[PDB]
């Protein structure tokens, strides 16, 4: 049930009203909506990966769950986008004992662009290991990555690294978003949308999904797809369907869009994106 633009913007207007509650009722919805489906993760909570998730009630879906090549166990998932089956890799931020792991996924699943939204350190709380080098090399299993360049703009920063199996060369590309409140969302979705656009555009034609993360994996990170997929929904097509492409990602990893106040946020930033 995609709807026009005309009638998405015409009445959202209602959703916004009343402190919020429509988006509040809305939302509501989909927590309840991933409730009955008894969806697996037995890799997850398997003993011996426990220390692999960041969170423990925080898990990896089996049947969308990214595997590793053959210790095949990674919590992330392929996420769809708009049209384009398996778009992203929705993850964690990644932990030092998972670094190899991670960047193995990211050589195996041809991933070039990497998305990340949160800080390593965030009201003086860890959210994020640092696993990538801060100059030069650093070596992660068989990947060496190699830090090339730093650009630093308002609410993003740009590095752009250079990878290699040392059993073959890529460049992959991280725009880090910095600037996202201590709690709730950003103030004003327009840096977010920029970010959204720039980072959306460097995908490269014929590459692996993009991998996206923020702590959880699930909260800033679902904001992310649903903002992003929604744009290239209406580039292409002028409609929009915010609450059934949630509840079809949220299927796909566990609380994609942690909160109200965030998906309240989707919308803010598509409407400034529709009148912009
Ligand atoms: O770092 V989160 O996936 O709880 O927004």
């Amino acid at each position: 049930e995609a709807i026009p633009v005309k009638q998405f913007v015409k009445h959202i207007g209602e959703l916004y009203s009343n402190n919020q509650h429509g988006f509040s009722e809305d939302f509501e919805e989909v927590q309840r909506c991933t409730a009955d489906m008894n969806i697996t993760a037995e890799h997850s909570n398997h003993p011996e990966n426990k220390h692999k998730n960041r969170y423990i009630n925080i898990l990896a879906y089996d049947h969308s769950r990214v595997k590793l090549r053959p210790s095949d166990y990674i919590n992330a998932n392929y996420v769809d986008g708009y049209n384009k089956a398996k778009a992203y890799i929705a993850t964690q931020g990644p932990l030092k004992s998972t670094f190899e792991d991670f960047w193995r996924m990211i050589w195996e699943q041809n991933t070039g662009i990497i998305v990340m939204i949160t800080n390593l350190v965030e009201k003086g709380r860890r959210k994020c290991d640092q696993y990538w080098p801060t100059e030069n090399s650093e070596e992660y299993g068989n990947i060496i990555v190699t830090l090339k360049s730093t650009k630093i703009h308002a609410c993003y920063t740009v590095r752009r690294f250079s990878i290699r199996n040392t059993k073959n060369e890529r460049v992959v590309i991280q725009y880090h978003y910095t600037q996202w409140p201590d709690m709730g969302v950003p103030e004003y979705a327009l840096p977010v949308l920029t970010f959204v656009r720039r980072s959306s555009a460097a995908r490269m034609p014929e590459t692996g999904p993009v991998l996206v993360h923020c702590s959880a994996g699930v909260g800033r990170t679902g904001t992310y797809i649903v903002i992003d997929s929604m744009l290239q929904q209406i580039k292409d097509k002028s409609t929009v369907n915010v609450l059934g492409f949630l509840k079809h990602i949220r299927t796909q990893r566990n609380y994609l869009v942690q909160t109200e106040e965030q998906y309240i946020f989707i919308h803010d930033a598509l409407l400034e994106a529709i009148l912009g």
